[PDB]
């Protein structure tokens, strides 16, 4: 039981993970993030080599500080409706309870969002029998609003099929394997709806999310290092709204800013620059008054795309809200 993350080494070795979720919760960091397995599936760009199956939630007291994993919080083989590929999660508190969300195949193998409960942060959690009515695609992130209102920011293009819901059924598996594939569009955008009460089911229609440049002009399908690919995070800074988010194949994550849950948003600049290994995938969380950036690379595995270890770093905003870039291999 040693202290970690002074300088921006792995947080946990033990075990890969990846695509950080971190939380404050019973003045705690909670952090949940994707169990990386070395499975030996095949290798692509629609991700069949990410075949993960349960979730461990990892707890600290400070930062640096002992990471604690507290075992296996969820299992695919016990979740009823899903078939494989237990991605990127994010949880949230209300009411004493907790809640786990996760995006999964199901047996159809088309990706949908789930939620399991729990009286504990750290699990283990119990999986609703179905899915989210209405949800699909991936990495879900659940925010709290300062007035008590939650909301899930959700999708991924690619791997993550957000390309193939235009119309809100399923394109079906000869559908687009990107994106919209005409780059002088407006790029997809991600997803958003306010959360019913009771925290397993959307309140709304979904609406999907505008991010536009600082002159107004909607962000374009071919304009790759800043159009959304997933990742979809929501934090508040002076009561401005940060959408922040991986670009995908130019491994940036970056962050844009809005008035409202909704948008529309507009591109600022990058968050994280492009780590060891392709993909790119982080949280943004106030701790003690400190801001902090949680992500991953491959750097444990020596550089295996597949075998992440998630890391932190202090993150800086100036007061005009603007971010100070982090490159992750500098200082
Ligand atoms: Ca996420
Ligand atoms: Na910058």
């Amino acid at each position: 039981l040693v202290p970690r993350g002074s300088h921006m080494e792995p947080l946990v070795t033990h075990i890969y993970t990846a695509d950080p979720s971190a939380h404050v919760f019973d003045g705690k960091v909670y952090i949940y993030p994707s169990h990386d397995i070395d499975a030996g599936t095949p290798e692509n760009d629609m991700g069949d080599h990410f075949d993960m199956r349960d979730y461990h939630v990892l707890s600290m007291n400070s930062i640096p500080g002992e990471v604690t994993d507290h075992g296996v919080a969820l299992d695919i083989k016990d979740i009823p409706w899903a078939g494989r590929q237990l991605w990127a999660p994010d949880a949230a508190s209300k009411d004493g309870k907790y809640y786990l969300y996760f995006p999964a195949k199901d047996k159809e193998d088309i990706f949908r969002i789930g939620v399991a409960v729990s009286d504990s942060p750290a699990g283990p959690f119990k999986p609703e029998s179905e899915p989210i009515k209405g949800s699909y695609s991936i990495d879900p992130a659940v925010f709290k609003d300062d007035d008590g209102k939650y909301y899930m920011y959700f999708g991924g293009i690619w791997g993550g099929q957000l390309q193939r819901w235009t119309t809100g059924e399923y394109a079906g598996h000869d559908a687009s394997k990107t994106d919209l594939e005409q780059d002088d569009a407006p790029a997809i955008g991600p997803r958003i709806a306010l959360m019913s009460d009771d925290m397993l089911s959307f309140a709304e229609p979904v609406k999907e999310i505008s991010i536009v440049d600082e002159q107004g002009n909607p962000i374009l399908g071919g304009d790759h290092d800043r159009r959304f690919f997933e990742a979809a995070w929501m934090h508040k800074y002076n009561g401005t709204y940060y959408l922040s988010y991986s670009t995908g194949d130019t491994h940036y994550i970056v962050y844009a800013t809005g008035d409202n849950p909704y948008g529309p948003f507009t591109y600022r600049g990058v968050i994280l620059n492009p780590v060891i290994g392709w993909t790119n995938h982080h949280s943004i969380v106030e701790f003690n008054g400190k801001w902090y950036l949680f992500y991953h690379d491959s750097s444990l595995s020596g550089g295996k795309t597949h075998l992440r270890c998630i890391k932190v770093t202090e993150l800086t905003h100036n007061a005009d809200g603007t971010i100070e870039t982090i490159s992750p291999y500098i200082e």
